[PDB]
DNA sequence: GAGGCCGCCTGC
DNA sequence: GCAGGTGGCCTC
C-alpha cells in the first residue's frame, strides 16, 4: 500500500502532518519532484514539487503540489525546449494516490561568469519563473522560510493577498458614528491624512444636408467617423486631498475595518471651473485650484496616490518640483464655485548612468528619451544611413557614431578587431551595460504590400542581428521596439522566436504594446516593446499611462496561439493628465506657405501651451529651425486649398470644378462614366462610378482613367474596398490628435491625414517633430525628405522617457 | 528624384 | 463591413 515513514511532525486539527512517505517502492521527501497523470488521459504528464505530506481524518493521505509549467504552455509554444520547465505560482493539495512517479528536475542557475559566455555558438531543467497573464519570464523569487511546510507559491500568493486588501493602520479618534484613522494602506501604497488621491471621474461631481451636385463624393462620409477626434476620450482622474480616513462603528461600536471611507477636499482642474476647456490651453497640465467642496468616497475607489502642494511654500521652483517626481501637482489659488471667482487659498492648505549602445540609432529618438530619464549615456551608436548618423552626432557630441552596417561591425568585433575602418574604437564585452534599438519597421508594417519580395528568412533578419549583439555583449538591460504588427507577423512566430532566443541566453524578458499618446504626444502610435534584464537584475514593468487617450487607439492586448496576453498596465479607463491635442502641439508655430524652405525663422511669439513650454525649453530660443514644408505641385496644392477646414474634412469634400493652377495651367474635372449599384446615384441621377471596376468586377478600361483631375481618380477607383480612403487629403483638427507620423507625409499616402488644420499645406518638419515629442532644439540633418524620415522612424522621446524611468526603478531596487 | 497607385491581414 | 497599418513599386 502506501505507508508513512516515521511519525508526525505537526498536529493541526483534522490533519496529521509527516515529513517523508513511502509508496510501494520509493521513499518520498519534501523538496522531491513527482509526476501526476492528468484526468484527461490524452494530455501529457503533470510535474510538481512536493512541499507537504499529511493525513486527513476523513480522507486519505494528502500532499501539497507546487506545479511546474511546461514551456509549450507558455507564450513560447512549440519553440520551447522540450526539457525546460518554468516555475509558476500555482499549487494545490492532492491525494498521494495521484502521484505517478518521482522525476528529477535540475535548476540551471546562471553561471557566475554568465556575462562572458556569449558568442561561443536528457533531464528536466528549469531556470526561470513564468507569469501566465503578462508573459513575463523572471528570476526565481527568494522567499525564504512557514518554516517546514513552506510552499513558495503559497507564501507569495498570500503576501499578494495582504498587499491588495485595503487596511487601516493607525487610529486617530473615536467619534460618535465613525472611527477616524490617521493612515491606511492599499496595493502597497500608504495613504495618510493630507495626502492626495486619484479618484475615478465618476467618484464625485463639482458645483458647476449637402448639395450633391458640386460635392459629389460627399456621400462616402456616411460613416460619420472622424479619425483623430477627441470626443470620446475619457476624463482624467478626480484629484482630492484626504481630510479623514474612517470606518463605520458598528451597532455594538467597534469599527468595521472592512468598509473604509475617506473624506476629501475637491481640487479643480482649470477645465472644471466656469472657464471651461479653453482654460486648459495655456495652463500647466499639473496645475490645480484648491476648493472647499468636500466629498465622501470608499477607500477602494482610490486609484493611486499623488502629491498636491501649495506652490509658494515649495523650496525649489515649480519647474524643478514638477520635473523631479511622478504624480506631482500644485495649486496657487482657490476656486469659489458659487462666486465663480478665484481667491487666495485658506491657511489650512499650507546613480551612475548605464553605458548604452544604440543599434539602428536613427537620429536618436529612443536614446534621447533614455537620456531624459537620467539612466543612460549612449556612448556608441550604429546607423547605416549617413544623414541619420550625422543627426545623431549633432545631438550627442560624446558618442562614437558608427556609420556602419550593424552586421559588418559585429563580425569585426567577433573576429578580434579593436577599431572600424575609420579608426573609431569598437565597444567590447563589459563596455556595454544597456543595449537598445528599433530595427527597421518596414518589413513588419501592414502598409507594406511587397513584404513578400526580398526578406523571407528569420535567421538572416536584422532582428536576429540585434539578438546577436545581446548574446555577445550580455548587457544588464535590453530593449527592442517596433510597430504593433511585430507581435502578429507570421502568426506571431517572429515574436515567439525572439523571446525564445532571450530565455535561451538566460534573460528575464517580456513584451507588450504601448500607445505613445498615453505618454504625452498628440499622436496615435502603437508600438511593440520587448524588455529583457540580466539574471542579477529586476525585470522592468511597463509604464502606467500618464495621459488619457481615445479608447479605440488603446487596444494593447495581444493574442498568441489562441491565448490573450496583456501587460502589467492597470490604468485602463483614466489617468492623471489630460490628453495632448494638435493645438497643444503646434498652435504657436508661425504661418508658412506650401514649400517653405527658410531653415531659420522667428517664432513671432512666446510658447502658449504647457507642451510648447516643455519643448521650446527654458533657455530663450531666438530662432525656429526646420519649420519647412515639402513643395507640392500646383495640382496637389490646388487640391489642398479646397479641402474644407471643418473637422473630418478630406478628399471626399473636394468640389468637382476645373481650376487654373499656379504652374500647371489647368486641372481637369473628373466625371462618372459608369454606375455603382452598391452606392447608387445622387440627387441629379449622376452615374456615381468612375471606372469599369464598379459594375460586375470585369476589368479596368484604360479609357475610363481621367488624368490630372482635381478629385484624384484613383480614390473613387478603389474606394469601396479601402473604406472610402478616409483621411486622404485630410486635415488635422485642433482638438484632435495626429495619425501615425510616417517617414514621408503625402496627402495620397495611406496615412494621408497630413494637411494643416488651417493652412493649405502639408505639415512641416517641425510639426512632425512636435507630434513625436522632440525638443525644438533637437537637430536633424540633410534635405527635407531626410529630415521627415529621421522624425518618422523615431521612437517618441516621451515614450522612451517613460520606459526609461521604469528601468531606473530597477537600477534603484537592485542596490 | 515626384507622384500616382494601391494588397492583404488583423481585430472587431 | 469597418478601421488600422515608422510603405513600396513603377513609370516618367
Ligand atoms: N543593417 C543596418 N545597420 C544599421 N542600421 C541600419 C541597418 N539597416 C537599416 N538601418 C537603420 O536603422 C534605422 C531603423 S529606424 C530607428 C529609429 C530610432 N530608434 C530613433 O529613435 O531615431 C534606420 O534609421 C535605418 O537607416
Ligand atoms: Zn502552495
Ligand atoms: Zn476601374
Amino acid at each position: 500500500r502506501i505507508s508513512w515513514v516515521g511519525e508526525a511532525v505537526k498536529t493541526d486539527g483534522k490533519k496529521s502532518y509527516y515529513k517523508k512517505v513511502c509508496i510501494d517502492a520509493e521513499t518520498l521527501e519534501v523538496g522531491d519532484c513527482v509526476s501526476v497523470i492528468p484526468d484527461d488521459s490524452s494530455k501529457p504528464l503533470y510535474l510538481a514539487r512536493v512541499t507537504a505530506l499529511w493525513e486527513d481524518s476523513s480522507n486519505g493521505q494528502m500532499f501539497h503540489a507546487h506545479w511546474f509549467c511546461a514551456g509549450t504552455d507558455t507564450v513560447l509554444g512549440a519553440t520551447s525546449d522540450p526539457l525546460e520547465l518554468f516555475l509558476v505560482d500555482e499549487c494545490e493539495d492532492m491525494q498521494l494516490s495521484y502521484i505517478h512517479s518521482k522525476v528529477k528536475v535540475i535548476y540551471k542557475a546562471p553561471s557566475e561568469n554568465w556575462a562572458m559566455e556569449g558568442g561561443m555558438d536528457k533531464t528536466y531543467f528549469y531556470q526561470l519563473w513564468y507569469d501566465q497573464d503578462y508573459a513575463r519570464f523572471e528570476s526565481p523569487p527568494k522567499t525564504q522560510p512557514n518554516k517546514f511546510k513552506f510552499c513558495v507559491s503559497c507564501a507569495r500568493l498570500a503576501e499578494m493577498r495582504q498587499k491588495e486588501i485595503p487596511r487601516v493602520l493607525e487610529q486617530l479618534e473615536d467619534l460618535d458614528s465613525r472611527v477616524l484613522y490617521y493612515s491606511a494602506t492599499k496595493n502597497g501604497i500608504l495613504y495618510r491624512v493630507g495626502d492626495g488621491v486619484y479618484l475615478p471621474p465618476e467618484a464625485f461631481t463639482f458645483n458647476i444636408p449637402v448639395d450633391e451636385d458640386l460635392y459629389p463624393e460627399h456621400y462616402r462620409k456616411y460613416s460619420d467617423y472622424i479619425k483623430g477626434s477627441n470626443l470620446d476620450a475619457p476624463e482624467p482622474y478626480r484629484i482630492g486631498r484626504i481630510k479623514e480616513i474612517f470606518c463605520p462603528k458598528k451597532s455594538n461600536g467597534r469599527p468595521n475595518e472592512t468598509d473604509i471611507k475617506i473624506r476629501v477636499n475637491k481640487f479643480y482642474r482649470p477645465e472644471n471651473t466656469h472657464k471651461s476647456t479653453p482654460a486648459s490651453y495655456h495652463a500647466d497640465i499639473n496645475l490645480l485650484y484648491w476648493s472647499d467642496e468636500e466629498a465622501v468616497v470608499d477607500f477602494k475607489a482610490v486609484q493611486g496616490r499623488c502629491t498636491v502642494e501649495y506652490g509658494e511654500d515649495l523650496p525649489e521652483c515649480v519647474q524643478v518640483y514638477s520635473m523631479g517626481g511622478p504624480n506631482r501637482f500644485y495649486f496657487l489659488e482657490a476656486y469659489n464655485a458659487k462666486s465663480k471667482s478665484f481667491e487666495d487659498p485658506p491657511n489650512h492648505a499650507r546613480l551612475p548612468k548605464l553605458r548604452t549602445l544604440d543599434v539602428f540609432s536613427g537620429c536618436g529618438g529612443l536614446s534621447e528619451g533614455f537620456h531624459q530619464a537620467g539612466i543612460s549615456d549612449t556612448l556608441w551608436a550604429i546607423e547605416m544611413w549617413d544623414p541619420a548618423a550625422q543627426a545623431f552626432r549633432l545631438n550627442n557630441p560624446g558618442s562614437t557614431v558608427f556609420t556602419e552596417d550593424c552586421n559588418i561591425l559585429l563580425k569585426l568585433v567577433m573576429a578580434g578587431e579593436t577599431t572600424n575602418s575609420r579608426g573609431q574604437r569598437l565597444p567590447q564585452k563589459g563596455d556595454v551595460e544597456m543595449l537598445c534599438g528599433g530595427p527597421p519597421c518596414q518589413g513588419f508594417s501592414g502598409m507594406n504590400r511587397f513584404n513578400s519580395r526580398t526578406y523571407s528568412k528569420f535567421k538572416n533578419s536584422l532582428v536576429v542581428s540585434f539578438l546577436s549583439y545581446c548574446d555577445y555583449y550580455r548587457p544588464r538591460f535590453f530593449l527592442l521596439e517596433n510597430v504593433r504588427n511585430f507581435v502578429s507577423f507570421k502568426r506571431s512566430m517572429v515574436l515567439k522566436l525572439t523571446l525564445r532566443c532571450l530565455v535561451r541566453m538566460g534573460y528575464q524578458c517580456t513584451f507588450g504594446v504601448l500607445q505613445a499618446g498615453q505618454y504625452g504626444v498628440a499622436q496615435t502610435r502603437r508600438r511593440a516593446i520587448i524588455l529583457a534584464a540580466a539574471p542579477g537584475e529586476k525585470l522592468p514593468l511597463f509604464p502606467e499611462p500618464l495621459h488619457v487617450f481615445a479608447p479605440r487607439a488603446c487596444q494593447l492586448s495581444v493574442v498568441v496561439d489562441d491565448k490573450k496576453f496583456v501587460s502589467n498596465i492597470t490604468r485602463l479607463s483614466s489617468g492623471p493628465f489630460r490628453t495632448i491635442t494638435v493645438r497643444d502641439t503646434m498652435s504657436d508655430l508661425p504661418e508658412v506657405r506650401n514649400g517653405a524652405s527658410a531653415l531659420e525663422i522667428s517664432y513671432n511669439g512666446e510658447p502658449q501651451s504647457w507642451f510648447q513650454r516643455q519643448l521650446r525649453g527654458a533657455q530663450y530660443q531666438p530662432i525656429l529651425r526646420d519649420h519647412i514644408c515639402k513643395d507640392m505641385s500646383a495640382l496637389v496644392a490646388a487640391r489642398m486649398r479646397h479641402i474644407p477646414l471643418a473637422p473630418g474634412s478630406d478628399w471626399r469634400d473636394l468640389p468637382n470644378i476645373e481650376v487654373r493652377l499656379s504652374d500647371g495651367t489647368m486641372a481637369r474635372k473628373l466625371r462618372y462614366t459608369h454606375h455603382d449599384r452598391k452606392n447608387g446615384r445622387s440627387s441629379s441621377g449622376a452615374l456615381r462610378g468612375v471606372c469599369s471596376c464598379v459594375e460586375a468586377g470585369k476589368a479596368c478600361d484604360p479609357a475610363a482613367r481621367q488624368f490630372n483631375t482635381l478629385i484624384p481618380w484613383c480614390l473613387p477607383h478603389t474606394g469601396n474596398r479601402h473604406n472610402h480612403w478616409a483621411g486622404l487629403y485630410g486635415r488635422l483638427e485642433w482638438d484632435g490628435f495626429f495619425s501615425t507620423t510616417v517617414t514621408n507625409p503625402e496627402p495620397m499616402g495611406k496615412q494621408g491625414r497630413v494637411l494643416h488644420p488651417e493652412q493649405h499645406r502639408v505639415v512641416s518638419v517641425r510639426e512632425c517633430a512636435r507630434s513625436q515629442g522632440f525638443p525644438d532644439t533637437y537637430r536633424l540633418f540633410g534635405n527635407i525628405l531626410d529630415k521627415h524620415r529621421q522624425v518618422g522612424n523615431a521612437v517618441p522621446p516621451p515614450l522612451a522617457k517613460a520606459i526609461g524611468l521604469e528601468i531606473k526603478l530597477c537600477m534603484l531596487a537592485k542596490a
